[PDB]
């Protein structure tokens, strides 16, 4: 409401980035062919944290020609990434036919979804169709036309928006 | 188990699809119990810019549009201002629905606890300690504290008790 948001932030924050959103996922090889394939992201970098037994994949709508081999820099350059999704994998959970993660559009609720800005909602969509994607609203579906929801392997909730057709 | 080797992970990749050429990750949601709270966090505490609110009177919930961006950039028109917001990058969206606020038997699933999903969103900052010496000072509750722990690196809650991990990618290679 009217006096909660604050329009003159210290300048302390100025230079604060919106770097990640992290979701857990039961199985990389899944999930890396379908935000890659799919939905066309690019895998910036894997981590392995082998004494906590998990690994951390982390992707970007980034040119891979961007970045660095040397894992150094490719570490200061992933982090320092604008709206990256980190992908975390615990060890195991791929051959744990009793584990699955929970997207939040259930009981218990928080987390909602992560949302796609593209050109065409219903050429994309046309094109998630031609490669199986499973669909949680479709563009026409609703009324709430041109505006979209998918699934991830997890079963997470992805927008799929149009910024001009949203008016 | 034993994780995936480089080989296995990167063999799973494919390039991107021209197709998908333009396609931008737009916005993450989180459902907030109280905007008043999660609003000032947010912009005071975080520095985050109110882009834009949608109220839906019909269906009885509002959304918040945050981002890091200038205040200045933001369209006056309402039309022009929804496609600007709609297409920044690393936008925050918050749902309220409601009622929620006044409703003390009422919470939202952080995702850290069973059943598990979401973790975290993160904020990169140019000192995690100078960051959360501020946050200390305007008591913002921590998860875990910079000097406490791989040092360096910090999660705070919101007002709903998300997590929110503030990180230096400068000094991030240290552990
Ligand atoms: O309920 C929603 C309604 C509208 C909307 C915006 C402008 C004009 C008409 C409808 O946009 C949205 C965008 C989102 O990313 C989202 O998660 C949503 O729940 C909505
Ligand atoms: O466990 C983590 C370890 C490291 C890390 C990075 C570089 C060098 C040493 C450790 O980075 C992270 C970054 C994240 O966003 C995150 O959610 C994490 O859990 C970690
Ligand atoms: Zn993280
Ligand atoms: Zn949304």
């Amino acid at each position: 409401t009217a006096f909660s948001c604050c329009s003159d932030p210290d300048p302390s924050t100025k230079d604060f980035l919106l770097q990640q959103t992290m979701l857990r996922i039961k199985d990389p090889k899944k999930s890396l062919d379908f935000y890659t394939r799919v939905l066309g992201l690019t895998l910036l970098q894997k981590l392995d944290f082998p004494a906590m037994k998990f690994s951390l994949y982390f992707l970007a709508y980034e040119d891979k020609n961007d970045i660095p081999k040397d894992k150094s820099e490719k570490t200061a350059w992933t982090f320092s990434r604008k709206a990256t999704l980190e992908l975390t994998h615990n060890w195991g959970t791929e051959d744990d036919e009793t584990q699955s993660y929970h997207n939040g559009n259930s009981d218990p609720r928080g987390f909602g979804h992560i949302g796609i800005a593209v050109p065409d909602v219903y050429s994309a969509c046309k094109r998630f169709e031609e490669l199986g994607v499973k669909f949680v609203k479709k563009p026409d579906d609703g009324k709430m036309k041109g505006l979209a929801f998918i699934q991830d392997p997890d079963g997470y909730w992805i927008e799929i928006l149009n910024p001009n057709k949203i008016a």
